[PDB]
């Protein structure tokens, strides 16, 4: 089986609008989401489907595109570290689980070197 994926709403939480998060949504997700390399990333790893019985017992945190978009399209993110800490437990999950040079961590890494970039562009706070 697979385990729940993270909470992506959450009607009591710490909820605001900033130019940050529009800008991770607009550019940063949206540019990603439009890679080559971007579909194994853009749900939750579906075990079952993989056959990969071992996954959520060496990954004990979760994270992939799909639930940032649907995070940040719920306002779930208070600033933008914590949106950027998703990303980074994506790719980190990512070679954590697999090995140097697997077609998977290239992807991972082609998307990495992408994101950092755009967190490099991060428009001043407002
Ligand atoms: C380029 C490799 C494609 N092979 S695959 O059988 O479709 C496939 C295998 C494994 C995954 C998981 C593994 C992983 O760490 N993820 C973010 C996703 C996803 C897809």
């Amino acid at each position: 089986s697979n385990p729940p994926p993270p909470e992506t709403s959450n009607p009591n939480k710490p909820k605001r609008q900033t130019n940050q998060l529009q800008y991770l949504l607009r550019v940063v997700l949206k540019t990603l989401w439009k890679h080559q390399f971007a579909w194994p990333f853009q749900q939750p790893v579906d075990a079952v489907k993989l056959n990969l019985p071992d996954y959520y017992k060496i990954i004990k945190t979760p994270m992939d595109m799909g639930t940032i978009k649907k995070r940040l399209e719920n306002n779930y993110y208070w600033n933008a570290q914590e949106c950027i800490q998703d990303f980074n437990t994506m790719f980190t999950n990512c070679y954590i689980y697999n090995k140097p040079g697997d077609d998977i961590v290239l992807m991972a890494e082609a998307l990495e070197k992408l994101f950092l970039q755009k967190i490099n562009e991060l428009p001043t706070e407002e």
